């Protein structure tokens, strides 16, 4: 086994929060004194190692603005027992009633904590490759966590998410997810809209190519729609750092737009 193995009888699940294909998600309690949330497996759906590699990179990393994993269990089913988020998918949060009443200054702190769960990733020589909303978990305070690890390696697929030269070439990199951030500002920015509106994969893929770019969504200030496109320049090496997004966000209403309403 492994150091992070727990017997499944210091488990109980309690409420099923969501479901995908893969498995479920249930809200439980460990060693009866824990709230947690738990991954389970669907038996025939993906290979136990498949499943549990996303665990394997979150033994790797820890950061307050990361899901921290708690244990796991290797047998079938198999479990992944990480904390828990009270207020779910940020994608769902931004849809919902909740997030209708949401503004810039809330926003952008979304932002800025992300970025700073990023900028962890960032100097622990990781890429993510599925950042976008629906993979960041919202909590008590508009706290704001990075999840899905599953498709994170160390630096040794949605064309709308995705930076080109990651999707048509497979350089996947720290860079390739600082044009991920981009579009999860534009998420951000029009209260969860998918990106690139009224435009398949493959236009999407194709125009990208020929350098077009998101406008500034309606309400978003211009200088943080030049950040966004600064996360979209064509050269990944162009693109800011996470450690630079962070200092941006979080100083974002004082030095950026002090005149702000
Ligand atoms: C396993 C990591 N993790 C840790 N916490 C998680 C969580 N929490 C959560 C989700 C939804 C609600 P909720 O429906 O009661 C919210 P509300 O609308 O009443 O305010 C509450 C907690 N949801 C999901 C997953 C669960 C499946 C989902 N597609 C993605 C997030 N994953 C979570």
């Amino acid at each position: 086994k492994d150091a992070w193995e727990i017997p499944r009888e210091s488990l109980r699940l309690e409420v099923k929060l969501g479901q995908g294909c893969f498995g479920e998600v249930w809200m439980g309690t460990w060693n009866g004194t824990t709230r947690v949330a738990i991954k389970t497996l669907k038996p025939g759906t993906m290979s136990p190692e498949a499943f549990l590699q996303e665990a394997q990179v979150m033994k790797k990393l820890r950061h307050e603005k990361l899901v921290q994993l708690y244990a796991v269990v290797s047998e079938e089913p198999i479990y992944i027992v990480t904390e828990y988020m009270s207020k779910g998918s940020l994608l769902d949060f931004l849809k919902g009633e909740t997030g209708k009443y949401l503004r810039l200054p809330q926003l952008v702190d979304m932002a800025a904590q992300i970025a700073s769960g990023m900028a962890y990733v960032e100097r622990m020589n990781y890429v993510h490759r599925d950042l976008r909303a629906a993979n960041i978990l919202v909590g008590e305070n508009l706290v704001c966590k990075v999840a899905d690890f599953g498709l994170a390696r160390l630096i040794e697929f949605p064309i709308k998410w995705t930076a080109p030269e990651a999707a048509l070439y497979g350089r996947f990199t720290i860079k390739s997810d600082v044009w991920s951030f981009g579009i999860l500002l534009t998420e951000l920015t029009t209260k969860g809209r998918v990106p690139y509106p009224g435009m398949v994969n493959r236009e999407v893929l194709d125009q990208v190519e020929r350098g077009y770019r998101m406008p500034c969504p309606p309400e978003c200030p211009e200088s943080l729609h030049d950040l966004m496109c600064q996360c979209w320049r064509k050269e990944p090496e162009e693109r800011p750092t996470f450690e630079y997004l962070q200092a941006f966000l979080e100083d974002y209403f004082t030095s950026t737009e002090p005149q702000y309403q």
